[PDB]
């Protein structure tokens, strides 16, 4: 499959400066699954070197965190592709700024590992949607403005 590292989707920032505090980011990113909801539907607890799945009983071996630091540093691989997705929060008191890694290590051309498809194209889904994800929604989650445009 992948023993030696080929590409995998290429090093992926994603930068956006999210008018938040660092304790708002907080709830958006290296945590529950607020942070999940704009990555991808998934019970995210900021825990390192964890395993971590929808479920109580986790099964296989789901998700681990690399590394995970408050709302300076998130490192996690997701699931089934090897993707070491990285978040990095800049903590102001101030607004936040963030940038967003997407990374993962040891894969080819082809994706992380049912990414989607092509390694190329994952990095491309961050390279469009992710901003819309990011750069749009964790300012959202974080701020937003509005939630429900008519009624609710």
């Amino acid at each position: 499959m992948a023993q030696n590292n080929e590409n995998a989707l290429p090093d992926i920032t994603k930068s956006i400066t999210l008018e938040a505090p660092i304790q708002k980011v907080w709830e958006t990113v290296s945590t529950s699954e607020g942070i999940a909801k704009w990555f991808m539907p998934n019970d995210f607890q900021l825990k390192e070197g964890q395993e971590f799945h929808l479920q109580s009983p986790f099964g296989p071996s789901p998700c681990k965190v690399l590394a995970v630091q408050a709302p300076t540093e998130l490192s996690f691989e997701w699931d089934t592709e090897g993707w070491v997705v990285t978040f990095q929060l800049e903590d102001l008191g101030e607004k936040t700024g963030f940038t967003l890694i997407h990374s993962g290590w040891k894969e080819p051309n082809q994706v992380i590992g049912k990414a989607n498809e092509k390694s190329s194209v994952v990095r491309g889904k961050m390279d469009g949607g992710w901003t819309g994800i990011v750069n749009e929604r964790l300012r959202k989650a974080v701020e937003e403005l509005e939630h429900h445009h008519h009624h609710h």
